[PDB]
């Protein structure tokens, strides 16, 4: 599982 | 499982 | 899953 | 699953 | 399932 | 681009 | 670009 | 990208 | 840039 | 960047 969040 | 959100 | 969201 | 949306 | 929408 | 192989 | 390979 | 591979 | 390899 | 290898 990946999340990159801006 | 990939989340990019911005 | 591949979610890319803007 | 391949979701692109902006 | 590929699904692009803008 | 979406690439499935099977 | 979403690659997956069975 | 993602790449996955099975 | 997600990389899995099975 | 992730990198997973099975």
């Amino acid at each position: 599982l990946y999340i990159q969040w801006l």
